[PDB]
């Protein structure tokens, strides 16, 4: 309530497999800041259940070392919505896919005021798609972005993105 872009008719099940965290967006400098700010996570692998929950794989630079972490992300009545549990409780929602190249998607708080928001441009292969970018950056204008990060083939192809 942010973000009013959803993926109509998302195939949770055809996200599996690998990813790329090419490029990363956010609301506040201080979300995407240094290798250990709070949002900025690599994604290696997402894990949908049968049940259509969504797992995620990613890395966090976390105490001086590039940290393995696992999230769940649980369904909603919106396919193309999920949520995770903490203090504040927060929704990922997948933006646009075409399964095969790119996905979109953003993490949103519930606050208020407080809008709160970061979101990536998912790629497949280490490479720098610009058509994926060109989309990225067209659902990012509708948002209140303050920061954006883009890495190269070589950083992608690094732990914590080097």
């Amino acid at each position: 309530l942010i973000v009013t872009q959803t993926m109509k008719g998302l195939d949770i099940q055809k996200v599996a497999g690998t990813w790329y965290s090419l490029a990363m967006a956010a609301s506040d400098i201080s979300l995407l800041d240094a290798q250990s700010a709070p949002l900025r996570v690599y994604v290696e692998e997402l894990k949908p259940t049968p049940e259509g929950d969504l797992e995620i794989l990613l890395q966090k630079w976390e105490n001086g070392e590039c940290a393995q972490k696992k999230i769940i992300a649980e369904k909603t009545k919106i396919p193309a919505v999920f949520k995770i549990d903490a203090l504040n409780e927060n929704k990922v929602l997948v933006l646009d896919t075409d399964y095969k190249k790119y996905l979109l998607f953003c993490m949103e708080n519930s606050a208020e005021p407080e809008q709160s928001l970061a979101c990536q441009c998912l790629v497949r292969t280490p490479e720098v798609d610009d058509e994926a970018l060109e989309k990225f950056d067209k659902a990012l204008k509708a948002l209140p972005m303050h920061i954006r990060l883009s890495f190269n083939p070589t950083q992608l192809e690094e732990q914590c993105h080097i």
